[PDB]
DNA sequence: TTGACTCTCTTAAGAGAGTCA
DNA sequence: TTGACTCTCTTAAGAGAGTCA
């Protein structure tokens, strides 16, 4: 809501509904070769949700709450985030999934950046591999990788100079 | 619609053209705390352009031809891979900036993959620091680096663990 | 045949708010 | 009050197509 005990009166209750989603392993990539084991807590595939919970698109959520009579509503992975800056150098900040598992909703698996920050870990090498992330990455990015390049830079002439 | 010997004409003249831009020198990161230098042939801000150019967005450009009657249209950076396949591994090939320069045209600044494999440039080390891509990087993405996050993965009670 | 404009669309990481029961 | 749906928007990497003289 509004107060400051409001907040983490929201932010407990969210903890207490999520921590009760199913909780599935997932072995990941950290980089250099490494494997590890990450613990999500995966909002159900279909209604109902959990308490609080609503889908408002094929892989995105809502939490809302009734304070005063007055219903608040929040994107489902911000709520953690609720008592810090909503933005970063005027960029705005986004929960940013260290885990790559859009489902999950476990606060040890999110953080909160600009969305230039978020999207760059899809290609990070991962802790163990040369991530250099001041808040460090879970695992190596799902992206990372030599990529599929059909062709590469090239010329026919002899106009141009790297 | 064209004929091979047709789009290398295509070509050739989009070469000429574009060699007669600008050519600006800059400095760049290379990764590893390296200095390198790149030569951008950067389009004009505002019309004209040059003999086939139009923009089309902010940041966006087309070149067209018109060949037996019929106009022919593409993007701007887009003309040096018009011989090369259109997609690969079920995605759409696009023209990737190896300068991070959008205003440059210069062919040996671009490659030819992935909208996925495009945006994680932004965020390599550089050819000096690490980089894995098999069609190499000129220089470090400028995304690159610690990121400024806000706040970290974090819990106020006890249901989780990672 | 050309130049200088106009418009909306694609992706995959992210969001906001309204309609019913 | 709470649940289950519906709709469109943001960003920064990229695109195709129309009008008019
Ligand atoms: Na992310
Ligand atoms: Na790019
Ligand atoms: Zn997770
Ligand atoms: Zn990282
Ligand atoms: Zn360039
Ligand atoms: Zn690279």
């Amino acid at each position: 809501a509004l107060t400051n005990a409001q907040i983490l009166a929201v932010i407990d209750s969210w903890e207490e509904t999520v921590g009760q989603f199913p909780v599935i392993t997932h072995h990941v990539p950290l980089g250099g070769g490494l494997q590890g084991t990450l613990h999500c807590y995966e909002i159900p595939l279909a209604a109902p949700y959990g308490v609080g919970f609503a889908k408002n698109g094929p892989t995105r959520w809502q939490y809302k709450r009734t304070i005063n009579q007055v219903v608040h509503r929040w994107g489902s992975h911000t709520v953690p985030f609720l008592l810090e800056p909503d933005n970063i150098n005027g960029k705005t900040c986004t929960a940013s999934h260290l885990c790559h598992n859009t489902r999950c909703h476990n606060p040890l698996h999110l953080c909160w950046e600009s969305l230039d920050d978020n999207k760059g870990r899809n290609w990070c090498p991962g802790p163990n591999g040369g991530c250099v992330h001041a808040v460090v990455c879970l695992r190596q990015g799902p992206l990372y990788g030599p990529g599929a390049t059909v062709a590469g830079p090239q010329q026919r002439g002899s106009h141009f100079v790297v």
